[PDB]
């Protein structure tokens, strides 16, 4: 599960399956990836583990992003991106500001569509901003889980109707020199 | 985690969360449903937990089927169908057997397909036999996790374009007005 929450200016991202394998990450490569989207490296964990911690208690807490103004910047490397990405406290933090279903990251599809150096900027009153009701526009069309699973349904189906609708077609022209 | 087993000719289902949930919807309905797919009635525990059980030692073993001859027979009430589901032995018993990704069932959408109340045979040398090589074929063109997975990002990445395409338009066409 993922939980954000402001400690002070500083933004922190807390991680709750065996979770050690996000410590051994962060040992073997002094980075980790959380959810499939966040790029966390290890300065960024305000509580590293103890050698004898045991990890059923523990949860992995983060530095997400800086509170700066009204606006979250979270770091580009923290999404895979180079520029960084400006949310507005009016905006919830949660997963699904960041990803879509499937694990899309949402900022990461932008960043490489966008022309420009300039960072993301969602919310707010800054002119250069995707205005709040855009964003939540753009969330809305992306795919929920309703159709992803519509989308598999309909592909099985019309992969069985193509076995069945073919045999009978096969059938249909054997028996036209079939007296019965 | 589903685990297929052969005690005798009876073939057993074990279910490995908090694992609670199968026994309450047991008590309340005398039905529950694993996997999303698998429907299960209180006669088909072959486990029955103890009022004191701890479930993280416990695992569920259902009666799913019976060998006979050399075919296992899946009760239709299992796979919520009317017909009955014959697998013959040469095919491994696993999930991705009776679904697909996003949890479809393989056969439920098969059997509201056929015309005939004829039970869906699979495999072994039975004349009515969907073919094991034809079954297989299905397996490989229903969606996988990489094809969910490309539909998500190539979803997002057709809203996202088609946002910044129309504002690229709608900034072109206000420029036609506008000598700078």
């Amino acid at each position: 599960m993922l939980q954000f929450s402001f400690v002070s200016n500083d933004v922190v991202m807390t991680y709750d399956e065996q979770i050690i394998w996000v410590w051994e990450s962060l040992n073997k490569f002094q980075t980790v990836c959380i959810s499939r989207i966040f790029n966390f490296q290890l300065q960024d964990l305000r509580n590293p583990p103890s050698t004898v911690q045991d990890f059923n208690d523990y949860e992995y807490s983060f530095n997400f992003g800086t509170l700066n103004n009204e606006y979250i910047t979270v770091p580009g490397r923290i999404l895979s991106i180079n520029r960084d990405v400006l949310i507005h406290k009016s905006i919830k933090l949660e997963r699904k500001v960041f990803a879509s279903e499937r694990n899309v990251s949402i900022f990461g599809r932008l960043s490489k569509l966008l022309d420009h150096t300039n960072p993301i900027i969602i919310g707010g009153d800054k002119p250069e901003a995707i205005p709040k009701s855009v964003f939540q526009e753009l969330q809305s069309k992306f795919p929920n889980t309703g159709e992803l699973d519509r989308y598999a349904n309909a592909r099985v189906h019309a992969i069985l109707a193509g076995y069945l609708d073919g045999m009978k077609d096969a059938r249909e022209r054997y028996e036209h020199y079939l007296n019965r």
